[PDB]
This record gives structure tokens, sequence and C-alpha cells, in this order.
């Protein structure tokens, strides 16, 4: 037929995993982990953990700290699961969605970004869940997890 | 997290049946599409079905020329679809099906019809994968990532 045989065949495997994450539990999330911590230790490929910080003392400390600390807690879980190389991506900004197409991909380059289908910041220009709006606007592939 | 907790995030997740959605074009996105549906299909030995679905013709429409458009329309598809099985067969994916269905509304026969009775658990599909032919116009994969109960993979 009309596809291009061998090309067809290669196979592929994502390089550089980009997990985005909220300060939510629930299924998706604990799903959207499992899946982007299970490709990263079976391929043995790069795992980037962002949130993001929302712009507006102690009380700016604290709500920097508790960012700092969920990432912090997954990169911990990361690496029990025996993820070779983890990092947290700890980003701040106006707009989630203008802070993770403008820097956290540029600058981590990763080539999946995944996110769960409940991932959401209550600030965000859009509101609601990020998944979805990335898949349609990132240049990467976008996986949103249930 | 707590013993309970710390033991549920660390159990992997390995997707168990995979639907690739598909329409006629050959492009980046599909194929990539494509690669990355059978590489997990083939590493993990689980089931793939591949589906796109096809513009009907309507009652009320009768020329001479739309028959013949319609019609040859479906053929390409269905090439379509059963070349991409034979090409995941080759690539050595032990369980390959085609799911060709029809209607004009895509987002809902795949919601509605084609999750229901295939049961994935993921769908994939090309970041320009399109139905002209649907009541909703433009790439399809962001429009199901947010409606789907399943994970959805939109592939650049
Ligand atoms: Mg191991
Ligand atoms: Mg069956």
């Amino acid at each position: 037929n009309a596809m291009e045989n061998q090309k067809m065949q290669e196979p592929l495997v994502y390089r550089r995993i980009l997990l985005t994450v909220d300060e939510d539990d629930n299924t998706s999330s604990e799903r959207a982990f499992r899946y982007a911590t299970t490709l990263a230790h079976d391929y043995d490929v790069p795992l980037g953990i962002c949130s993001v910080l929302e712009s507006e003392p102690s009380k700016i400390q604290a709500k920097r700290k508790h960012v700092e600390d969920v990432v912090a807690e997954y990169v911990q879980l990361a690496e029990q699961r025996g993820v070779n190389q983890v990092e947290p991506l700890v980003y701040e900004g106006g707009d989630v969605d203008d802070v993770i197409l403008e820097q956290v991909i540029p600058e981590f380059k990763p080539d999946l970004l995944v996110t769960g289908a409940d991932t959401e910041f209550p600030h965000s220009k859009i509101a609601g869940a990020i998944g979805p709006r990335l898949a349609r606007k990132a240049p990467i592939s976008v996986i949103v997890v249930r």
C-alpha cells in the first residue's frame, strides 16, 4: 500500500519526560505519576517533575515552600521507583500555561508532557484542567492521564 | 505518603488495551502516533485496535457524483486502516485488530461506540488527526483528551 514500510517500523521511545503536577490528590494524579515513572524507569530516560507557583509574605514563602514540598515528595517517590535521573522543576509566573510553554518546555526540552486529567491551577487565565489545553497548544506530545 | 499510599504510588502502570485513532493522512504526527502505539503494544505485549470513523451517505442528498465521492473516501480509509494493521503485525504486535466505524459525529462514535466496545485504557492519536465531515472542526485529539473517560495521548 502507500506508507513507507521501513520508516513505519522504527521504534519510538520518548527521550525526556516532563510530569506536571498540582497539590491535589486523586486517581488521575496517581496514575499520571505511575505512568511517567514507569516509562522513565523502563526506558532509562530522564524525568522532570514540574509545578508552578502562581503570582499572587511569610505567606509567600510558605506558599513557595508548599509547592517545593509537593514536588520534592514526588521526586522522592520517583527515586524509590528506581528512576535513574529525576529532577525537580519549580517555576513561578502569572499564567501557568505560558510558564510551561515558554519557560519549562524550552528549558528542560522534554519530548513528552504527562499530566493527570484533574491537574489545574486556580489562577490560570483559562480555568480548569490544564492537560487538554496543553494537548492543544504544546509543540510536543502530551498525554492526559486518567 | 503513608505505607499504603507509598506502595500504591510505586505500582507499575502499563496500559492494557491500546486504541489508535487514525484518518487517511500520512504526516509526521500520524507516523509517530502509529510508532508509539505499536512500540507500546510490542514491548508490553498488549492488544492494539486501530480505529477510524467513516462518513456515511446522507439520504437527503441525491446526485450523481456524491455517491462515488463518499464510496471512494470510505474505501480509502478502509485501505489505510488495513495497511496500518499489516504494518503493526510486521512490527511484531501479537494482537492487532481493525475497528472501522461510521457516523456524522466522530467524537460521539468514538466515545459511545468504539471505547465501550473495544474497552481501551489508552487512546493514541496524532495531533493532526481530523474529520472534516464531523460536527466539530479541527484536531480531534485535544477534544478527546478533554472528553474521554480514559487516558489520551496526542502525539507530535
Ligand atoms: Mg527497577
Ligand atoms: Mg476482544
